């Protein structure tokens, strides 16, 4: 079979957005929005406008049909939401930053923040790390 | 909510490929696996290429999670796997189809044969002409 990394073409990878915790993600519905909010009019264009918008595209709809399935198979819902849930919330906020704030600025808080949390409360500064 | 069309962006529309009957395109596996052996270097390569390989990748793995999906819902029934090969494969076998094809034979080529075909198709036999229409 073949493994294809859907961040390589944007510079990153799969493991590299495992770095950051479970709960550091905005949940599925309110990124869904977020993408609406600020590229409502982008997403639906006939234009490619960017690598980031099409694969933005495909992410949207794709949460779709699983959640369509989930629906129609009414643990099973708690399954996409836990397991597959995870992924398109990594998935989805990785694109929305990347056409917000950019993608070399996105890189460089993956690692900034994923160093950050993982210094225990005592040590670590009280600001974290931003976008900008 | 929103309501984006995968294909827009590509020069169609949802509905232009369902003028293609079902039995038309090529089974899921018999897609993926034409995706490796065409593709494989490009479709892992760490540059764009095209906004079609960018959007094939997802649709593979796309499909790759609604099967571990499924995969797993059977192991906890027959009748819900008929649901993904039915509904969501005849959806997915659309997209695989066009994304290959175009990178293989061209878009605007792709197009054509979509329209030429879905009105050969629906010809009655005795009227159609033998051959059906064919790429490049
Ligand atoms: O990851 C995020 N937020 C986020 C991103 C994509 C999303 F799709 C969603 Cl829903 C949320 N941040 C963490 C670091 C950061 N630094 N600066 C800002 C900021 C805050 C408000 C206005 C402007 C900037 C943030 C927020
Ligand atoms: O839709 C398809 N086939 C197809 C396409 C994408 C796929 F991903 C897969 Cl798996 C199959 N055809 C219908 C019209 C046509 N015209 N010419 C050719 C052809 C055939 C062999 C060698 C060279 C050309 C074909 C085959």
């Amino acid at each position: 079979s073949m493994d294809i990394d859907p961040y390589k073409e944007f510079g990153a990878t799969v493991e590299l957005l495992s770095f950051l915790p479970s709960d550091f993600f905005p949940s599925v519905r309110d990124l869904l929005d977020t993408a609406a909010a600020l590229y409502r009019d982008a997403l639906e264009s006939p234009e490619h406008c960017s690598p980031h918008h099409t694969a933005l595209r495909q992410a949207i709809l794709c949460w779709g049909d699983l959640m369509t399935l989930a629906t129609w198979v009414g643990l099973v819902v708690s399954y996409v939401n836990t397991n597959v849930g995870l992924k398109f919330r990594q998935l989805l906020w990785f694109h929305i930053s990347c056409l917000t704030f950019g993608r070399e600025t996105v890189l460089e808080y993956l690692v900034s923040f994923g160093v950050w949390i993982r210094t225990p409360p005592a040590a670590r500064p009280p600001n974290a790390p931003i976008l900008s």
